[PDB]
């Protein structure tokens, strides 16, 4: 009888609820190709705006924790962090003292290592080389979108041969991993973290993996609440665990295939010349275009994506001779592989108009915008 | 929709969940919630929480925070917000670093060269003339008012005074009251402090999260290097909470907080215990249960059982120790939200008075009181639903 408790947002707070139409109009009408976005269930939405808020100004917990090392046959979890990030921070504090050395992957005494000038391949014998070099403590594999798999028993290798643990950051492919579509890095790590957005299609948070207990205590010490938000993260892992989940799994990488043979036989080039995962590495330089540019056009003709440096690349960084997209949120509206080659169809049709007038086509952009709006419509979200 | 995934509910979708979910709506519906930091949001805020909000900036201004932005200066009479922070703790280490340099030592109030001044051993109260003389004799760069969940007003102005007095910054952490002063009831810090930080829930009765304010845009300029993925579906709440927080009827809730907690605080009063300050000006009762012979954790822990949540709380100078402690910390907000008035608060007290008599018998606890207060919290409750 209390309208604090019966009236909805919609009816008190007009301003707001403008707001949240607006955002919701941004996704049901744009093709979001950034490659760590998503489209929640209605179901992690009801967890997220659950009354678990009014609580630590639990069974939830205990859901989560099961069906996270169910999902990724792991011993051990916690799933509290805020954020990947927090995760990774929570292990290198456990497993890491001030003044280590610490070899991680880039596309605490921090060393990077990364791919092949000329492959565009992890350097794997330069990954052994530099670790036998320097003698880090930890090696981390992962963390970087990078479109090829990991090889994680050859990083658990190489981290033994020089008396390192190996840490995993599956942040941008934990849902590939999660429906058996790529290697398992539990198996060979001494410890894993991941998001539990992006391909897990949950919350925005963080968990961390281990076989190990005492490992697992340590992570467990390094280591809110928000207690909805447990929910929602309990609620992904559950939908991860089901069939259903594999199959968007297989359509988002069956998609990314079909996207990128399209972009491919229209000119452009594919950084590693393909993909192994959901993620394309668009390298522009065929059609001597710019990432800024191209992400800039896109955004006004309704594709959305992300400007990236390509490894070694020519240009200055706010440049860029690349961008990055990735299959996730259109295949969850979704989109099959017909849908991803339309898509692929009208980038192309941008890069066209961009390579007469690199400042953009108003004309090309907004007659896509258009097209991209209808086949939107086709494949409607909530 | 015609997808499951889009069309069905968490309550079909997934038993354990809901489950969960119904358990904890149950535990919030039938007992009374008493801790000083706990709320109950509002509809509209769940509906921001729960809003697709979230799929945004997955890789790390904004129409909803933009709002947020306007409506908290607009509630606090701030020139300037960082609506950011993820945390009430978040927004305090953010200005620490903004305004003090490392190695320097900072002033702050308990209950870098971290010191401290609490209340007086005397009066119980702060003395301004006993802080002043640790600011002169430790020339703190940083002083730090707010903070503790002291039930007495804070004189802000004199903070600033002691604050220039020696060259130092002043910083107001007013979390565990900014309902309070949203709604006029308290001297606002922003009109004496360099800079606010508080939280978004509490008082003010949003989702977790906090902000900063001030009226000096060189330090905002500072604030927001220090402060820098966002949740856009929590930003949103902040939005929702802070608009509700302008409205004559958030200022009608507090003025029923306040009253609440006196009501509380006299039936306790009158039942035997004391309270730390004599009383109260704010939301807050520090209940001291040393005239009963009572321990703050025995005492937590048999409430709770008997359906009454509430925190064990030292007192100032407690003899006990921390984990035991003398005491147990109070607050009407909770109860307030579900509309609980006088009346209602002076009957939670009574109950708690049936509470502290058992165990001055049973200090482990009594079930059979503990269960018959159980019922009666029951049917107090059932009077005043929630959602």
């Amino acid at each position: 009888a209390n309208p604090f408790f019966s009236q909805s947002l919609a009816e008190r707070d007009a301003s707001v609820r403008g707001a949240i139409l607006k955002e919701l109009e941004r996704q049901q009408s744009q093709v979001e190709l950034i490659a760590s976005e998503n489209i929640v269930s209605r179901a992690v939405l009801d967890a997220q705006g659950s009354v678990l808020t009014n609580k630590y100004a639990d069974e939830v917990e205990a859901l989560a924790i099961e069906r996270v090392k169910r999902l990724f046959n792991a011993g051990h979890a916690n799933v509290q962090p805020h954020s990947g990030a927090q995760a990774n921070g929570a292990v290198m504090l456990a497993l890491a003292k001030p003044g280590d050395t610490v070899l991680g992957m880039s596309l605490f005494n921090a060393l990077q290592y990364g791919v092949s000038r000329d492959t565009m391949l992890i350097d794997y014998d330069q990954v052994e080389a530099l670790a036998q070099q320097h003698k880090p403590s930890l090696i981390i594999a992962g963390f970087s979108a990078y479109p090829r798999k990991l090889d994680f028993a050859r990083f658990r290798a190489i981290a033994d041969s020089v008396g390192a643990k190996l840490m995993v950051d599956m942040a941008h492919i934990a849902g590939v991993i999660a429906a058996g579509r790529h290697a398992n890095p539990v198996e060979h790590a001494h410890v894993v973290t991941s998001t539990t957005h992006k391909t897990l299609r949950g919350p925005r948070g963080g968990f961390v993996l281990t076989n190990d207990e005492e490992i697992a205590k340590k992570i467990n010490s390094a280591v809110g609440p928000l207690m909805h938000v447990i929910a929602g993260k309990a609620v992904a892992f559950g939908e991860a665990l089901t069939d259903d989940f594999k199959t968007y799994i297989d359509r988002v990488l069956a998609n990314a295939q079909a996207l990128g043979d399209v972009l491919k036989a229209g000119g452009v080039d594919l950084v590693t010349g393909g993909t192994d995962n959901h993620l394309l590495l668009v390298d522009l330089r065929p059609k001597g275009l710019k990432g800024a540019q191209v992400e800039q056009a896109l955004e006004r003709a309704g594709i959305t994506c992300n400007k990236n440096g390509i490894p070694f690349d020519p240009e200055k960084p706010t440049i860029t001779s690349g961008i990055r997209l990735g299959t996730p949120a259109g295949t969850t509206r979704g989109f099959g592989a017909a849908e991803f080659r339309e898509v692929g169809r009208l980038i192309l049709e941008v890069f066209e108009a961009l390579r007469t007038n690199p400042e953009g086509d108003h004309a090309t952009e907004q007659r896509v915008r258009r097209e991209i709006f209808a086949l939107c419509e086709r494949f409607p979200i909530y």
